[PDB]
């Protein structure tokens, strides 16, 4: 019967159709890929050889004496030598470019390619994978064609050992060996590996199979494919006892060999792909999605945090103490890093984005800013009465809020400017008050803090506003910006495997608070961190002219602080889960992180650009405008100084 040799042909021509229908469009549902900032590099840009070396190393870049391959550095005494690895840059995509890094002091002079030694105007640092996001197979893949592997890679791999391919593609022998005639005659042989170098198994991530050469080299070593070492290109084909195994491959094709994510930061990210997308993205394949996460901000807020809380519990001799860090862009709002728990590498409760605490101190600049905000009747010399306060509340209580220290001044006043540096509450309500609740509430609606969380009663200037540490965050951008509200983000873009733009980012900064105004407080909070409740940090970084605000809750159950330098704002949080007392001050406890925090990287200098009408002004002992002289000079919302005119009449 010769019939046979007719139904397994037409078997082998309907096999053909289903290596068709798989090989000819989606192969996989390849998972979206995360990336991190993507920093530009410029002449004359303020950052040393030392906090480059930083930006380098957390960026996946090695450290070597001579450069052979790409994603390498040398480090000189005053430069830096570097093989940039090639990345598909959503703006234009970029190969392998040698360039070299000359430093002044404490900026970047010169970036110069190194292959035909000339300067570059802007000079592009690719981002570093953060992670993929979960696949509905729980197959993990990172394509890569043929060519982004080594030719080494690959004869590690040919051989030991068409047939796998098959295998690992259709099957649960006769049927892949079939399938394998069918394949190699109809697909180059070249096409045939950029398949099988995409496919294997090769590792397991809880319940998430991590297979494929590229997202294997990264899943195990930090690097890329294409950056891989013979020993470790060996280990990669081997895994397809375990030193054993990576010798014996060594020995097959070598005594030196022989002998050789983020889940506070990802939780916004998914959270924003939700709101400005929707259920879109998921269906497609290899999505890029690139975000505003900083690996340098985050691996020094992750050791305060490491470190801090530790030293803290046996310091103050605690069974239990929790930290939230939120670091984002002065001026744009883009949020750098995340930190939700003492334990940022494992975690499930998000500090910076769940615990709701009652803000405390951190409520006062609101109150200053709805008063700087009228210049024609508050100023910085503004004297506020610091006298004993006796409110009526609904029905019989009577609400009488006391300093820390439970005094008030001799003279029975003080300078708005010394009430907001020494966090004094009795004056704070006393001008929170006099300019009414619904007007300073108002200000909080424009730095942008959630609506339903705003309840106008008295106790509302001294802090009893429970908000996250993110949602303080946004308030603080906005003073710290100079009065421009910038929606925080931790979306840049998504774009589609065919380069498509899906989602583009834009300024939408809207003009909430004054400039004055909000210039009048950032100074005024400078004078909180060297000479009022911030001052151990003003004494320690007293050249980064810090503009801070510290946050002490009632019966010492949350310590906050609200630290602005020359680029970011950061907002720390010290607490119990429990809500219980902590021995801690605002200064002791967050500020204390914020310090680890500052020593752990290298911050950028807060130098207050004065905005427009803005005056220097002299005051006599008594707080009045004087012509020539006082002894105090305070900057004043003024476009004609001739105040002191009217005044010394
Ligand atoms: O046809 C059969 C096919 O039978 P296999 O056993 O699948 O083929 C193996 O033996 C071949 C041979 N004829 O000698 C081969 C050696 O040529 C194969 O290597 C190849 N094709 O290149 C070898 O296949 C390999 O077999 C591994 C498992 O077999 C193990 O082989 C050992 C010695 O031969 C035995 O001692 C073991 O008992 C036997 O298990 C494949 O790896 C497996 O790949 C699976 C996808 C893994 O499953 C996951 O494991 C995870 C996990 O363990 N955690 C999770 O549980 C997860 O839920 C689960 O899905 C699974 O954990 C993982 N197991 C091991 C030991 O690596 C691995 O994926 C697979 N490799 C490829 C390229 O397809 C044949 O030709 O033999
Ligand atoms: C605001 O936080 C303000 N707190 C209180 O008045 C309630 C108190 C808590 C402990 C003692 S009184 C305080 N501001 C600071 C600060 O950290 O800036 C505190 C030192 C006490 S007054």
């Amino acid at each position: 019967a010769i019939v046979f040799a007719v139904l397994i042909a037409i078997y082998g021509v309907y096999l053909d159709q289903k290596i068709r229908s798989r090989i000819d469009g989606k192969v996989w549902q390849l998972p979206a890929a995360v990336y991190g900032r993507m920093v530009n590099l410029e002449p004359d840009m303020t950052i040393s050889k030392n906090e480059m070396v930083k930006l380098l190393e957390a960026t996946q870049y090695r450290q070597v004496s001579k450069m052979t391959r790409p994603g390498e550095f040398t480090v000189q005494a005053n430069s830096i030598e570097m093989i940039r690895r090639p990345f598909d840059f959503p703006d234009s995509k970029e190969g392998q470019v040698r360039a070299r890094l000359t430093f002044d002091g404490d900026h970047l002079a010169t970036i110069v390619n190194m292959e035909n030694n000339r300067q570059f105007g802007f000079f592009r640092l690719d981002p570093r994978l953060i992670t993929m996001i979960s696949s509905p197979n729980g197959e993990q893949r990172l394509f890569v064609p043929r060519s982004g592997f080594p030719d080494l890679l690959v004869d590690t791999l040919l051989a030991t050992e068409t047939q796998q391919l098959v295998k690992n593609l259709f099957l649960s022998k006769a049927n892949e060996a079939y399938m394998a005639l069918i394949m190699d005659a109809r697909y180059s042989k070249d096409r045939i590996l950029e398949l099988y170098m995409n496919e294997v198994y090769l590792g397991q991530s809880g319940d998430n199979e991590i297979r494929g050469f590229p997202l294997a080299s990264l899943y195990y070593f930090g690097r890329p494919v294409e950056e891989l070492s013979l020993d470790q290109q060996a280990l990669l084909v081997g895994m397809v006892l375990a030193l054993e195994r990576r010798n014996l491959v060594l020995r097959l094709l070598y005594d030196m060999l022989s002998a050789r994510p983020q889940p506070a930061f990802m939780q916004l990210v998914r959270q924003e792909l939700q709101a400005k997308l929707g259920d879109k993205v998921k269906d497609l394949s290899g999505v890029k999605i690139f975000t505003t996460f900083d690996s340098v901000a985050q691996d020094a807020a992750e050791k305060a945090a490491v470190e801090g809380i530790p030293a803290l519990k046996k310091q103050r001799k605690l069974s239990d103490l929790e930290t939230a860090i939120v670091v984002v862009d002065r001026f744009s709002g883009e949020v750098r890093a995340m930190v939700g728990g003492s334990e940022p590498q494992f975690a499930g409760y998000n500090r910076a984005m769940q615990a709701r605490r009652s803000i405390g101190s951190l409520a006062k600049p609101a109150t200053y800013l709805t008063a700087l905000s009228q210049p024609k009747i508050y100023r910085l010399n503004t004297w506020i009465a610091d006298a004993p306060i006796a409110l009526r509340q609904p029905n019989g209580q009577v609400w009488s809020p006391q300093n820390d220290d439970r005094r008030y001044s001799e003279s029975g006043r003080v300078m708005l400017v010394d009430a907001l540096t020494r966090s004094m509450n009795v004056p704070t309500v006393n001008l929170g008050m006099a300019l009414g609740l619904p007007a300073v509430t108002e200000t909080w609606i424009k730095l942008g803090v959630p609506k339903d969380q705003l309840h106008p009663v008295p106790a509302m200037l001294l802090g009893a506003l429970n908000l996250t540490p993110i949602e303080v965050a946004q308030a603080f951008q906005t003073i710290a910006s100079g009065g421009n509200r910038a929606p925080l983000s931790a979306l840049r873009s998504v774009i589609a495997e065919d380069g498509k733009v899906l989602y583009q980012s834009f300024p939408q900064a809207e003009r909430a608070v004054p400039a004055q105004a909000a210039y009048l407080t950032l100074w005024t909070m400078q004078q909180v961190v060297q000479r009022g409740t911030g001052r151990q940090l003003g004494a320690k970084y007293p050249n980064l002219h810090l503009a801070g605000k510290t946050g002490t809750t009632n019966n010492n159950v949350d310590t906050w602080f609200a630290g602005i330098d020359g680029s970011t704002v950061t907002i720390t949080w010290v607490g119990r889960d429990n809500n219980q007392p902590t021995k801690l001050y605002g200064a002791s406890g967050a500020m204390s992180i914020y310090q680890r925090y500052l020593a752990n990287q290298t911050p950028t200098p807060l130098n207050l650009v004065p905005p427009e009408d803005i005056a220097d002004m002299g005051v006599d002992y008594d707080g009045n405008f004087v012509c020539s002289g006082g002894m105090r000079i305070l900057p004043v919302w003024t476009s004609d100084p001739q105040s002191l005119c009217q005044q010394s009449e």
